[PDB]
């Protein structure tokens, strides 16, 4: 798995997430929080023009999980491995930011798609708003 610079700072920003609210598995919703903190990649891009944001994404996880070596959830391994089938069909060779956040979409259930249900978000719409900014000229 290649990943390009932006979605390495995702995989960062989710590790400082998962350890600022007291976790040592990184999950999918840290991932989520990563994707949008981000800022300047597809993934955050859409989170935004879907009316999530940052702080929003941010309350909403606190608010479902709480506080509590680091590793990653086994369903946040999958969403990464997952990202790279996402990338080739893209026709892409390094796994980007949208490709992680599609990754997500398909596995599509844990914390961070129960995060999205309750910031009243379909996981559909969700995609189709990523192929949307990519798609676009």
């Amino acid at each position: 798995g290649r990943f390009t610079e932006r979605a390495q700072k995702v995989l960062a920003l989710a590790q400082e997430e998962a350890l600022r609210l007291g976790h040592n598995n990184i999950g999918t919703e840290h991932i989520l929080l990563g994707l949008v903190r981000e800022g300047e990649g597809i993934a955050a891009k859409a989170l935004q023009a879907l009316g999530l944001g940052s702080e929003k994404i941010q309350k909403e996880v606190e608010s479902l999980i709480g506080r509590a070596t680091i590793h990653y959830t086994p369903r946040a391994k999958k969403v990464i491995e997952l990202s790279m089938d996402e990338a080739r069909k893209l026709g892409h060779s390094y796994v980007g930011t949208e490709h992680i956040l599609l990754g997500l979409i398909r596995e599509g259930e844990g914390v961070a798609a129960r995060v999205l249900n309750n910031l009243g978000v379909s996981l559909n719409k969700a995609r189709q708003q990523v192929l949307q900014l990519l798609g676009n000229n």
